[PDB]
């Protein structure tokens, strides 16, 4: 599942060449400013290699947010992202206000030595997604001649092209799939990621434990089915824990996030635990809440107390946080998918802050551990814990697809070896 069938950056020959590279910008943002660079960082790599080894240039693309193939200049603009990689790189990067036309393939013909140039949202055109909205909100489809016209563009903007979109790398997007070039390379991001969970799906140390939570459940069954013959381990946390106490424990959960077609196949999914030999751990207490509010009155509950009508579990407690600690003390491989309480909250933190805290401890005594994109990597920004695990994300969309054994669309169209 490695890149190892495929052309890959550090086999590339890029000197003197113009390198056009789909990287995954699509930052978290706030009032026209970033507030999460993890995502430009994890690409510096790939682009530092290029201008190190006597690219003529390197063009970069990428989307941000979901403008549905309209222009949104003043909404979804890639101008800060320029500005950062500028910061990051100790470089110049010019911005362009198009990814496509005339005019941008002017500035991509021959730019001038080390030249760094970052395109425009690429999801301004309906082209690159195949689909959208119009001005008026109408759902629209691409025309065919368009899009080979729009991946047509993107092509000449680079003499090889490179994708180091990991994050994107589910899409079957034109600037991931419909580039024509000779050389399709995975970057170096590309590469990394990979190579993390293709072991950890593949080749774990064991026992491999995997970490799963966030909100609902219902998205997960997949997910799970598939992680269960993969792992040794898996603790069920968060939002997705109450369906099971209740189907299994027969749990009093009162307003806590519960899905009833999840609930169908709970039993289903603990059989097959059991025959596989995985042990599930499930949150024993809580930390409830009389509702959904960072400043809501708290309690506490156990399986056996029940959560009172009226409350809802927003967090487990501090003998589930033993529990966890306890598997990820045995374990050898780790991939953590949801944080297993609502984290953004001080009041609903402490379990996810004290899985973090062991998740860190056992990567200081070798432990992989892979932390997936999505909120799971917001807490390592959030508690600096980024440099203090085995591996960061930057997909949690494309992590997910790969847990869930999905192809991925962008490593696919790469050039094989
Ligand atoms: C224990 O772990 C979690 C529980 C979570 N619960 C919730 N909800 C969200 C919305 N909920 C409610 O509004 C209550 C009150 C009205 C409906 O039931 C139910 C509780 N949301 C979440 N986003 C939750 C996330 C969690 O971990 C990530």
């Amino acid at each position: 599942m490695s890149l190892s069938n495929k052309l890959t950056l550090d086999k590339l020959d890029v000197k003197g060449k113009r390198v056009v590279m789909r990287v995954d910008f699509n930052v978290p943002m706030k009032n026209n400013q970033i507030t999460n660079n993890q995502r430009i960082k994890a690409a510096v790599p790939s682009i530092k290699f290029c201008l190190d080894n006597g690219a003529k240039s390197v063009v970069l693309m990428s989307h941000l947010g979901r403008p549905d193939g309209v222009p949104m200049p003043d909404k979804y603009s890639l101008e800060p992202v320029a500005v950062e990689l500028k910061s990051l790189l100790g470089k110049d990067v010019l911005f362009l206000k198009d990814c496509v036309g005339p005019e941008v393939e002017k500035a991509c013909a021959n730019p001038a030595a080390g030249s760094v140039i970052l395109l425009e949202n690429l999801r301004f055109h309906v082209e690159e997604e195949g689909k959208g909205k119009d001005a008026s909100g109408n759902k629209v489809k691409a025309e065919p001649a368009k899009i080979e016209a729009f991946r047509a563009s993107l092509s000449k903007l680079g003499d090889v092209y490179v994708n180091d979109a990991f994050g994107t790398a589910h899409r079957a997007h034109s600037s991931m799939v419909g580039v024509n070039l000779p050389q399709k390379a995975g970057g170096f991001l590309m590469k990394k990621e990979l190579n993390y969970f293709a072991k950890a799906l593949e080749s774990p140390e064991r026992p491999f434990l995997a970490i799963l939570g966030g909100a609902k459940v219902a998205d997960k069954i997949q997910l799970i089915n598939n992680m269960l013959d993969k792992v040794n381990e898996m603790i069920i946390g968060g939002g997705m824990a109450f369906t099971f106490l209740k189907v299994l424990n027969n749990m009093e959960i009162g307003t806590s996030l519960f899905d009833e077609e999840g609930a169908k196949i709970v039993k289903d999914l603990m059989s097959k635990a059991e025959k596989n030999g995985v042990k599930i751990t499930l949150p024993v207490d809580f930390v409830t809440a009389d509702k959904f509010d960072e400043n809501a009155k708290t309690g506490q509950a156990t399986v056996a107390s029940g959560i009172p009508a009226g409350w809802m579990g927003l967090d487990c407690g501090p003998e589930s946080s033993k529990k966890y600690a306890e598997a990820v003390t045995r374990a050898k491989q780790i991939v953590w998918n949801g944080p297993v309480g609502v984290f953004e909250w001080e009041a609903f933190a402490r379990g996810t802050k004290a899985l973090m805290d062991e998740v860190v401890k056992a990567t200081s005594r070798g432990c992989i551990t892979t932390i997936g994109g999505g909120d799971t990597a917001t807490c390592c920004a959030k508690w600096n814990t980024e440099d203090k695990v085995s591996h960061v994300s930057t997909g949690g969309g494309a992590s997910l697809e790969l847990l869930e054994g999905k192809v991925l669309p962008g490593v696919d169209a790469l050039s094989n070896i």
